[PDB]
DNA sequence: CCGACCGCGCATCAGC
DNA sequence: GCTGATGCGC
DNA sequence: GTCGG
């Protein structure tokens, strides 16, 4: 891509500030940077050429600069070569380690994949599963797999219920040709804003899915959102799949255009949607757009009919799936 | 200069 | 047990 | 770290 090196190098940056340092604005400040620098059109030549980017301010001009005379970044070099940082964003890498339990883990002396595998007992049941599929959950997912993946889960969950909905987004449905892992979209006519006419709407698709051995682990669940593992079954004498992290989310049928745009992303494509939001006077979420009265508070959710209806309300042209990849 | 930074589900824990 | 803060994730 | 006011 034309500024891969800028890209890496911003993106290695956020990722220091949200492990290590625990900033959460920079690390997002970070992000934003390196997602308007990854959409545009020229091979950078300058910081100052960058500056002019909206996120694109004086401190990373300059690493801009450092970066296109060097190839590199002294800043980058040094955490690098940092023990501690290293370790850090190593165990970040497992699912469910996060910034604060990397810190402590390395306080204990536990920092390697190895010093992981020996202490089992010291880990949550989530830790625990990331471990277990630490190779396979860094594995992209080839679309060719996600179109089985998709074909299974909606043909399970039909014969639970064949007035369920369920809609594969995330990066999926924005058109890549590989994804970081599976998310499901799932509706139910008993399901609403206004009522839960039936319990266990989320329970019952779940558990159709392991008994058919396609969903493997849970990592947490409760009645509207399951994160967990799943696998695509082999043929007689071939090698199994790697195991898949899967996300299945259960939104309000009345409510599912701001459910699916929310769960089509991109993550940085909604932060940047809801920030601007914000900006234009309104909130938005999974659920719902309000406005914001005079003091602040959201007001009544207003009708939404489409995804487009979303983009409409705060004066943005409407942005097919594969182009909000931000 | 400085406030504000997207929004939320589930798991875990301290205080009561 | 409950509630609110925090961790981690989407 | 960057931005709008
Ligand atoms: N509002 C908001 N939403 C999200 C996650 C949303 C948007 C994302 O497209 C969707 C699924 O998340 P996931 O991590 O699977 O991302 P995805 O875009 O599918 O990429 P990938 O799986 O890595 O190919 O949930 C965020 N997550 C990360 O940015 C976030 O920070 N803010
Ligand atoms: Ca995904
Ligand atoms: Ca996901
Ligand atoms: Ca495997
Ligand atoms: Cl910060
Ligand atoms: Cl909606
Ligand atoms: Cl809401
Ligand atoms: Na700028
Ligand atoms: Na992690
Ligand atoms: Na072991
Ligand atoms: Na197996």
């Amino acid at each position: 891509t034309l500024n891969g090196g800028i890209t890496d190098m911003l993106t290695e940056l956020a990722n220091f500030e949200k492990n290590v340092s625990q900033a959460i604005h920079k690390y997002n400040a970070y992000r934003k940077a390196a997602s308007v620098i990854a959409k545009y059109p020229h091979k950078i030549k300058s910081g100052a050429e960058a500056k002019k980017l909206p996120g694109v301010g004086t401190k990373i001009a300059e690493k801009i600069d450092e970066f296109l005379a060097t190839g590199k970044l002294r800043k980058l070099e040094k955490i690098r070569q940092d023990d501690t940082s290293s370790s850090i964003n190593f165990l970040t890498r497992v699912s469910g380690i996060g910034p604060s339990a990397a810190r402590k883990f390395v306080d204990e002396g536990i920092k390697t994949l190895e010093d992981l595998r020996k202490n089992e007992d010291k880990l949550n049941h989530h830790q625990r599963i990331g471990l277990k599929y630490f190779g396979d959950f860094e594995k992209r997912i080839p679309r060719e797999e996600m179109l089985q993946m998709q074909d299974i889960v909606l043909n399970e969950v039909k014969k639970v219920d064949s007035e369920y909905i369920a809609t594969v987004c995330g990066s999926f449905r924005r058109g890549a040709e590989s994804s970081g892992d599976m998310d499901v979209l799932l509706t139910h006519p008993s399901f609403t804003s206004e009522s839960t006419k039936q319990p266990k709407l989320l329970h019952q698709v779940v558990e159709q899915l392991q008994k058919v051995h396609f969903i493997t682990d849970t990592l947490s669940k409760g009645e509207t959102k399951f994160m967990g593992v799943c696998q695509l079954p082999s043929k007689n004498d071939e090698k199994e799949y790697p195991h898949r992290r899967i996300d299945i989310r259960l939104i309000p049928k009345d409510q599912y255009y701001c459910g699916v745009l929310y769960f089509t992303g991109s993550g940085i494509f909604n932060k940047n949607m809801r920030a601007h939001a914000l900006e234009k006077g309104f909130t938005i979420n999974e659920y719902t757009i309000r406005p914001l009265g005079v003091t602040g508070v959201a007001g009544e959710p207003l009708p939404v009919d489409s995804e487009k209806d979303i983009f409409d309300y705060i004066q943005w042209k409407y942005r097919e799936p594969k182009d909000r990849s931000e």
